[PDB]
């Protein structure tokens, strides 16, 4: 079941929007480098 660290938002080719981004499409299976940024579609 892994331990965490989804998948580098890049590994799948996505984007990182402010955690409080009112316009961020949750992109499962993937994480970011910024503990404050989110990994969304684009």
């Amino acid at each position: 079941i892994m331990f965490f660290e989804m998948q580098a938002c890049w590994s799948h080719s996505g984007v990182c929007r402010d955690k409080s981004e009112r316009n961020c499409k949750p992109m499962a299976w993937t994480y970011c480098e910024n503990r404050n940024q989110k990994c969304c579609e684009y």
